[PDB]
């Protein structure tokens, strides 16, 4: 799943960044399947460049419809720390980690979070251990075989050595040969972190001077892992009022950006994710796609066919659309690129497909 598994050990403030996030996930203009557990939903991502372009595309008293894109989160669900003695207490959970692209761990910084954080942790790098285990073992034999293995093999050898370390797959240096192996063994702890440090609103917007949000960070930097401050609180609050109310008291108390955007925002750079946009009179629409993603796959995600019908599309960045003033103006300028299968989007490529 393209998603974020957000998991936190009891009593963090996790069910009240719940509330705020299913409230907001009520908000949404497409739902991805998977949000039909009541585990999943999607925060809708605002973009200031979807109303940038929409001023563009408006004409006469007609004003296109935005339509902006989302960030996935899932409610981890399941006890963490097991016994190891085959009776399954914590296999839920693990199963459950499996399937999200990243994982966000709650911590309670406001009346220790680095205990909650090496919790979870140790069971990610004892399952880890176990996999690699196995993998070496069969690695080791298909290599004697087949000399393309073996790369994969010392790969293994290598993060084995880090893992029995205590050390998380995602702090290893990257290689060619890392890459290889975690495309095919997706270990739990090569997944990006985020530590989303709970605090009292008064904390916001960084914990300046709260030595437990201090004692994440310097955590979050031998792990790996990114950080976020929220107060879960204050988000359920916010999501129970309109945008527009929402963002007046949130400016009136000197904040800027709410919790659940500055999440949803660190959740769209551990998916490594980017977002393209159509535009036009009828509507400004922003799409997300994997960084990495070249156009006939990015027009797929438009129209399923465009992919293999991709022939080429006009490309440009958003503000030189802008400042262009529309598509028709944008050319005279030269400044709109045709485009083959061999580009790789980039974020804020506004796009439109031919055939
Ligand atoms: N002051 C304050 N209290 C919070 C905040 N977040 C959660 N709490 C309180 O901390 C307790 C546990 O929150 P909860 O969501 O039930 O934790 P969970 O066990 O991780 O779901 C509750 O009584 C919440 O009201 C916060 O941001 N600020």
């Amino acid at each position: 799943m393209l998603a974020v598994g957000i998991v936190g050990l009891p009593n963090v403030g996790k069910s009240t960044l719940f509330n705020a996030l299913t409230r907001a996930n009520a908000l949404a203009a497409n739902y991805p399947f998977a949000t039909i557990d009541k585990n999943v939903g999607v925060v809708p991502l605002e973009d200031e460049r979807l109303y940038a372009l929409q001023r563009t595309f408006a004409k006469g008293e007609r004003v296109p419809p935005v339509v902006p894109t989302h960030v996935e989160f899932v409610d981890i669900a399941g006890l963490v720390k097991g016994a190891h003695k085959g009776e399954g207490l914590g296999n839920q959970f693990l199963a459950h980690i499996r399937e999200v692209a990243a994982i966000a761990h709650v911590l309670r910084c406001f009346p220790d979070p680095l205990e909650d954080a090496e919790v979870v942790e140790t069971e990610l790098l004892l399952a880890d251990l176990a996999t690699l285990e196995r993998r070496l073992e069969r690695l080791r034999k298909e290599a004697r075989a087949d000399r393309e293995r073996l790369p994969l093999l010392e790969a293994a050898e290598g993060l084995y050595v880090h893992l029995q370390e205590g050390k998380p797959a995602r702090t290893f240096p990257p290689s060619e040969a890392v890459a290889r192996f975690l495309k095919e063994t997706p270990l739990l702890t090569a997944k990006p972190v985020i530590y989303v440090a709970n605090v009292a609103e008064e904390d916001l917007p960084d914990g300046r001077g709260n030595p437990q949000v201090e004692a994440v960070r310097r955590k979050a930097l031998e792990e790996g892992a990114e950080v976020v401050v929220v107060s879960a609180r204050l988000e359920a609050e916010l999501a129970e009022l309109s945008g527009e109310e929402a963002r007046e008291l949130l400016a009136a108390y000197g904040l800027q950006e709410s919790g659940l955007q500055r999440l949803a925002r660190a959740g769209y750079r551990a998916l490594d994710l980017l977002t393209f946009f159509t535009a036009g009179e009828k509507e400004v629409r922003a799409w997300t796609v994997r960084r990495g993603t070249k156009a006939p796959r990015a027009a797929g995600e438009i129209h399923s066919d465009m992919e293999r019908g991709f022939i080429r599309a006009e490309v440009i960045p958003w503000d030189k659309l802008v400042e262009a003033g529309g598509w028709a103006r944008a050319k005279e300028r030269g400044w709109v690129r045709l485009e083959g299968k061999d580009y790789e989007v980039q974020d804020g490529d506004v796009i439109y497909v031919l055939f």
